[PDB]
């Protein structure tokens, strides 16, 4: 059965890639977008932009390897090893033309090594609330003079001897409201019934492994990008971040500049972490209108 | 009962300060030396430096507010909170004379604000592994680039929804060895046996709680410690840091020196965090020989 419910129009299936059964839901006609979710979430997160990017384009929305309904990758969880399924996938869709790439949270992490080492095939790129995996995260605070900083966690997730499955275990669904709310500037948004959803989803055993992995492998992935950055990206690309509580401000656009030719931002203030569902109307009236240029 | 052995010759007992009961281990004769224990631990940390220091020195090893056997305080868990009760528990036991301090890790946070009003009853003074608590501790990293830093936890304790009690209650041996472990160097002296005693004593439900209580007042004790370092500390001052993995190195000496006037500092190598089990003979030989430079025996 369904994890989530499933737009009308829209299908839920499945494509092995690699020798891992990937789940995906999608929809629409014309050229490819793929949107890619993070931590906490699962293809979902986009189920209110996707019927009106299907109105122009062919959307995909795959569950993250390990996450969601997708199966755990069997080379690994750095960004580079994560990047080649969701390339993959795309390419069984879009074998003959570029695809748009837009990612959230985490979905960064697992997207940019494919995004720099194939820009021939990214026409273009919609990054949204997360770091690009390099030295900069290495700066962000352990603690606050307001208390909980926005990024213990990194630490938390990337401690040995399962120590988040171990104390997270049994208590997903207040583990997760925590991590949510404290990143939101609107926690009106998540009802009890998509908080249990999304707790439901990330509890089995292999999905709450799968989400602490990609932590553990975040130096990797620094590592990784470290090289792969020596290219710039070339492709028109847009960046969005929330200027609430929880978002990351003006530090999405200034990191991407470093990193993209051609790159335009908005900071949306009142809107948190969690864009697609915090501010589902102006994030997703900027990205369609951006991809639709 | 007693949650750790009692050293030979030492006493346990309890003393009422402000309407809390304090838990403390007390042996030998001489001038006053109190210790003072961090997180994750008791009095019993000390255990293997007291009889020696009980050969020159009175010696009291309290235990925290809400920690080890101490009823948890009626005030506040802020470093000048905690203070008062430590201040009033020594100078029950030297009324008339200056004592010793030598204090380890979140024993430094509730001691250092006694120590800074009453600089007359300190004459000497041992500060090891781990911040004063100002502004600095706001540059701490999240993370790292070997991995988990060494203070993400300050974050996690100090949570709202009870996040830290919530997520380890039932599970505190684990989170203990964990986190020893991961901010030692030398981490074959935490047995099993060991990690029992100390686990056994901090899942007390109200032990726990205490425990993060101390994390949730770090703002505020910040706040406090900002206004009370304007006028730096006179007597004499020695630090110890360890020089391995989960050891503050030379942060506990450069700090210092913004808070004393007279400062000696030592890094341990081969030594993390827990200094006193990690590296007992090194340690105790600095311990005792800088608190004998003074009147003893
Ligand atoms: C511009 C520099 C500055 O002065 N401050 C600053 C400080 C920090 Cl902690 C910072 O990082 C942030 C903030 C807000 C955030 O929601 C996040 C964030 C949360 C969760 C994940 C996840 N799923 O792993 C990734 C990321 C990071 C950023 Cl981006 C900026
Ligand atoms: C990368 C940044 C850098 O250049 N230097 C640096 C980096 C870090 Cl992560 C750092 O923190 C440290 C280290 C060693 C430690 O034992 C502690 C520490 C742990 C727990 C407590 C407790 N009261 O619970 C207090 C203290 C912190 C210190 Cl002091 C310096």
């Amino acid at each position: 059965a369904e994890e989530f419910p499933v737009p009308n129009g829209f299908e839920s299936a499945y494509r092995e890639v690699d020798g891992v059964k990937l789940h995906y839901v999608k929809g629409g006609q014309g050229p490819l977008v793929m949107l890619v979710h993070g931590f906490g979430q699962t293809w979902y997160e986009w189920h209110q932009l996707m019927p009106e990017l299907a109105k122009r384009f062919t959307v995909i929305a795959p569950d993250l390897p390990g996450l969601g309904q997708s199966e755990p990758p069997k080379t690994g969880y750095s960004g580079e090893q994560v990047a080649v399924y969701l390339h993959k996938l795309a390419r069984q869709f879009s074998p003959d033309r570029p695809f748009d790439l837009v990612a959230h949270d985490i979905g960064i992490w697992n997207t940019y090594p494919m995004v720099v080492k194939n820009q021939a095939d990214i026409a273009r790129l919609v990054y949204m609330e997360a770091p690009i995996p390099d030295a900069r995260i290495y700066r962000f605070p352990a603690f606050t003079a307001q208390g909980e900083s926005l990024v213990w966690h990194f630490s938390f997730f990337a401690a040995d001897d399962r120590l988040a499955e171990t104390l997270i275990a049994g208590k997903e669904r207040f583990f997760l409201e925590h991590f949510i709310k404290s990143h939101a500037s609107n926690t009106e948004v998540f009802s009890e019934r998509l908080l249990d959803l999304y707790a439901r989803s990330y509890a089995k055993p292999h999905s709450l492994n799968a989400s602490f992995e990609y932590y553990r492998a975040l130096n990797e992935s620094v590592r990784q990008n470290a090289e792969l950055a020596k290219t710039r990206l070339q492709m028109p690309t847009m960046t969005l971040a929330g200027g609430g509580h929880g978002g990351m401000g003006t530090f999405q656009l200034e990191q991407m500049k470093a990193y993209a030719e051609d790159v335009e931002g908005h900071v949306l203030p009142g809107c948190g972490h969690w864009l697609p569902e915090e501010c589902a109307a102006p994030m997703n009236r900027l990205v369609i209108d951006f991809l639709s240029r």
